């Protein structure tokens, strides 16, 4: 599977120049012009990360942040923005955000924090699947659907 | 509740530690990074705060320093010169805050009040240990 990327921006031409970016760098990249649209993609099961821009008519980059955070704190999400400044960046940072990136940026810098996020998100959802799969048996043996109810 | 402010701008330096003592904190002022630097040591209880642009040497290349010599003393960098990839850079390596002067006071004390706590913690936790032959498991040596 290659790595894959949900990528949000209002502003079209830059998300195709990102996207255009990121498909250079080997991701499959799934692109939007708002968060919430976005959104009807993402779950605990998304295989990829976010890249998401900040200021955007309804629901803000921010916003969507606390959505992932909630939704999966372990789907990696990166911050890219022309309205941020240095308070902005720290508190998005220590609140999780995978990287805060401004514009005008360098496309090394995004397309190496991407590549370093997606290894990461792999080896965690990498792991859950060898979990599942080590539940197997248990299912199989017909052991967790009657231990159910005990949960 | 003890820190060493480093800035090379002496009325900030100045007014800096003026808000900083009156939070409880007893200063130690410095305009030079390397002249803190070498009153410094992995026993301090305190924190250091230090500005970024200085003649000689910066106060990243100071964080840098302080995370070598204790990654659990608290480093909070001041700034009227940084950017977003430099401050983004400093929290990811671990520096306690990041300020952009002009800073409102309440948001430098709160910062090192936080990170003073947090390194006293630390260093009770390792007076107690050392306190306590108990707690040494692994290696003895004896005569
Ligand atoms: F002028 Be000073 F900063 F050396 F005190
Ligand atoms: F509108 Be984005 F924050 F650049
Ligand atoms: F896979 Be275990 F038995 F829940
Ligand atoms: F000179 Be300091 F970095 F404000
Ligand atoms: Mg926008
Ligand atoms: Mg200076």
């Amino acid at each position: 599977a290659a790595p894959s990327v949900f990528l949000i921006d209002d502003d079209r031409d830059l998300r195709k120049a990102m996207q255009q970016t990121l498909e250079l760098a080997g991701f499959t990249v799934s692109s939007f012009a708002s968060a919430t649209e976005a959104l009807a993609g993402l779950s605990a099961d998304f295989a990829g990360i976010v890249i998401s821009d900040i200021r955007m008519p309804g629901m803000d980059g921010l916003a969507l942040f606390r959505k992932i955070l909630a939704l999966d704190p372990d789907l990696p999400m990166i911050l890219v923005t022309g309205h941020g400044d240095i308070p902005m960046a720290v508190q998005a940072i220590q609140d999780g955000a995978y990287d805060f990136i401004a514009k005008p940026f360098a496309a090394d810098r995004l397309v190496q924090s991407a590549r370093r996020a997606e290894k990461k998100r792999r080896l965690v959802m990498e792991n859950r699947s060898l979990r599942r799969a080590a539940e197997a048996a248990s299912e199989g043996l017909k052991l967790a659907a009657a231990l159910e109810h005990h949960h």
